[PDB]
RNA sequence: GGGGCCAUGAUCGAGAGGGACGGCCGGGGGCAUUCGUAUUGCGCCGCUAGAGGUGAAAUUCUUGGACCGGCGCAAGACGGA
């Protein structure tokens, strides 16, 4: 891809925060194709912190490498938790993997948060007495 | 049987009730219709090895392609803010 003064090839950045686990997941425009994916459980051995921060970072770090080797220079960022039926938080992983993104030499720009709200949501998992411990 | 006569005979309509009429009001009820994102399943495409879950793990699901991205198909619930 072969731009002028090197623009930005903008990408767009789908980062699964959600618990046990943080995708950081980087498509074209169209989402489609995929530039490169890598998860909090790639980069450490252990599941109690697949979705520690520092393991959403470090796949942020890996994610940034492949998109510089293709021509990728700027990500719009689409922040996705759980959402519909499960909570609609966040992960832990949210802020370490965006950080990471731009502390790695990459763009950001247009944030914005795709989560699946449901206009009415249907029977969420646990009886009506709840997760009780 | 025909007339005369009486101040000729009907208390009030309740800050009781029923009924009517008037312009409104309401997630009131029944029937029909429309829509909304989610959830699960299925088809095609992309990339990739884990993904699910937990205090920690395991059962389970994974190179016959899971989880994740995009496209749109079906079904039944439900009507968030």
């Amino acid at each position: 891809p072969q731009v002028a003064e090197g623009e930005n090839v903008f990408g767009v950045c789908h980062i699964f925060a959600s618990f046990n686990d943080t995708f950081v997941h980087v498509t074209d425009l169209s989402g489609k194709e995929t530039i490169c994916r890598v998860t909090g459980g790639m980069k450490v051995k252990a599941d109690r912190d697949e979705s520690s921060p520092y393991a959403a970072m470090l796949a942020a770090q890996d994610v940034a490498q492949k998109c510089k080797e293709l021509g990728i220079t700027a990500l719009h960022i689409k922040l996705r938790a759980t959402g519909g039926n499960r909570t609609k938080t966040p992960g832990p992983g949210a802020q370490s993997a965006l950080r990471a993104l731009a502390r790695s030499g990459m763009k950001i720009g247009r944030i914005e948060d795709v989560t699946p709200i449901p206009s009415d949501s249907t029977r969420r998992k646990g009886g009506r007495r709840g997760r009780r411990l």
